[PDB]
């Protein structure tokens, strides 16, 4: 069967915590006030909860509530726990509060509020000396998260907000977000399609912290080629093609020869044979700003089939990408 794989980093940081920390069933939920929040306009909905724009009239200041939906109510104590375990690390958002919605009977997840910036205008302004900035403060939260035995598993452009004046970043929807521990089988139906990583799409179970990484490239590579999204499948066998278009697809399949994977017979007839292209394959005038040698440098390190051959979040923030960056 496939060979097995572990972190090459913060592998056993959850069996030296107290059980409490990761057994997160055994959590007991704090319950606040519900009657502190007025709900003032609905934001958004997903298949798992409805965000609402509130204030909490116990210090007139705006919050957002997460209201769960019926479906998505049964693995509240994972995302609560991980909230907590969280709160106060390096631009991670914080839970402010966890009320019963007096309306739909399930849990109410009350948020930091950030006056964050329209994402597509974030895509279509941000400058060159912006993405690197930008990209070591979500690094400062991936390795934040990633050194406290947590995977967030959905990282993509929507989950990693911006409030351009403040030149203040969150993560942000820790819904999908679980404790790595080594040698544990995860679901690979996480992430977005856009962001998962070859892991998932050749549904290798046994992976980490580094699937983080995949999608972090993802946005990088995005960001810098002007291109929305850099991988377009049309769905995950598709978008496993795409990414053999530019990776090609000899490291492919020493990929899935190394982890002695069972790749889905379905790829044999749409994959192809594909060389790597060179990453100046994809520049163009209109990118040019945003690319740099350090900058293809430091994408082709994140966007590697073999997650562990991956950079950490803590090895990409020495790169030289960073060096221009104001610490
Ligand atoms: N802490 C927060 N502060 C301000 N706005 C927030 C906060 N958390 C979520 N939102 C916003 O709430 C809205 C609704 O949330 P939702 O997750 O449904 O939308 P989304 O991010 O556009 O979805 P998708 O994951 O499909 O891209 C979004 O506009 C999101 O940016
Ligand atoms: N794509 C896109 C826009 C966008 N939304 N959120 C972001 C976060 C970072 Cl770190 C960077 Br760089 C860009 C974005």
């Amino acid at each position: 069967g496939p060979v097995p794989s572990r972190a090459r980093v913060y592998t056993d940081v959850n069996t030296h915590r107290p059980s409490e920390y990761w057994d997160y069933e055994s959590h007991v939920v704090e319950w606040g006030n519900q009657d502190d929040y007025q709900l003032v306009r609905k934001l958004g909905r997903g298949k798992y909860s409805e965000v609402f724009e509130a204030i909490n009239i116990t210090n007139n200041e705006k919050v957002v509530v997460k209201i769960l939906k019926p479906v998505a109510a049964a693995k509240i104590k994972r995302e609560i726990k991980i909230l907590e375990n969280l709160r106060g690390g390096p631009n991670i958002i914080t839970l402010a509060d966890i009320v019963k919605d007096p309306v739909s009977r399930t849990p109410a997840l009350v948020f930091e509020h950030v006056n964050n910036t329209d994402f597509k205008q974030l895509y279509q302004t941000l400058t060159d000396y912006d993405i690197r900035f930008y990209m070591y403060e979500i690094l400062k939260a991936l390795d934040y998260c990633h050194s406290m035995g947590i995977m967030h598993r959905d990282v993509k452009p929507h989950n990693v907000m911006i409030d351009h004046e403040h030149r203040k970043l969150r993560l942000i929807d820790w819904g999908l977000a679980e404790f790595y521990h080594p040698g544990q089988e995860y679901n690979v139906r996480v992430a977005s399609r856009y962001f998962k990583g070859p892991e998932l799409l050749v549904d290798y179970q046994m992976y980490d912290y580094s699937l983080d990484m995949w999608s972090l490239g993802c946005m990088l590579a995005s960001m810098i080629f002007r291109k929305e999204p850099f991988f377009h499948g049309h769905d995950n066998y598709d978008q496993l093609v795409r990414i053999a278009k530019v990776l090609g697809t000899e490291d492919l399949y020493d990929y899935i020869d190394k982890y002695n994977i069972e790749l889905d017979p379905r790829f044999n007839d749409i994959l192809g044979r594909h060389s790597r292209k060179r990453w100046e394959r994809f520049v163009h005038s209109e990118n040019q700003h945003l690319v740099s040698p350090e900058a293809l440098d430091f994408l082709d390190k994140l966007l590697r089939y073999d997650h562990q051959s991956r950079l950490t979040a803590r090895e990409a923030m020495e790169h030289p990408y960073f060096y221009t960056v104001v610490k």
